[PDB]
């Protein structure tokens, strides 16, 4: 896999930001995890730290999987890095998401992934908790 730039236009929600990659407003989902929606319990807090963790990134940068790169809804599919730390894989380490939509060929994170969960879950955290 290989790292692309992108610049933050606005948070959205846990799982989901709104990113310009070549050049264009697009919406992206976090590939692999599942946050909670903001009505729900750590919905907020979910957001919270992705609102945080993009917001003050210097170098926002995009990483397509193998497989699609758009999923149906026209949401890039990517793992998103913010100055070089996996917004996925520090949700799922907070217990902030769980480990979750993991479809072939887009999922080569995912033993990394659920590693975290496994952390998160030990420690009792958030939806862990
Ligand atoms: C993360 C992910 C979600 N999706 C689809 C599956 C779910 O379809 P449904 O809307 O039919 O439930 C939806 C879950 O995203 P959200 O958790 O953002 O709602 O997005 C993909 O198709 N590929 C993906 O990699
Ligand atoms: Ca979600």
């Amino acid at each position: 896999l290989h790292k692309e730039p992108a610049t933050l236009i606005k948070a959205i929600d846990g799982d989901t930001v709104k990113l310009m990659y070549k050049g264009q407003p697009m919406t992206f989902r976090l590939l692999a995890v599942d946050t909670p929606e903001f009505n729900e319990k750590y919905g907020p807090e979910a957001s919270a730290f992705t609102k945080k963790m993009v917001e003050n990134a210097k170098k926002i940068e995009v990483e397509f999987d193998k497989g699609q790169r758009t999923d149906k809804y026209g949401r890039g599919l990517a793992y998103i890095y913010a100055d070089g730390k996996m917004v996925n894989e520090a949700l799922v380490r907070q217990g902030l998401a769980k480990v979750a939509y993991v479809y072939k060929g887009n999922n080569t994170h995912e033993q990394l992934l659920r590693k975290a969960e496994a952390q998160a879950k030990k420690e009792k955290l958030n939806i862990w908790s």
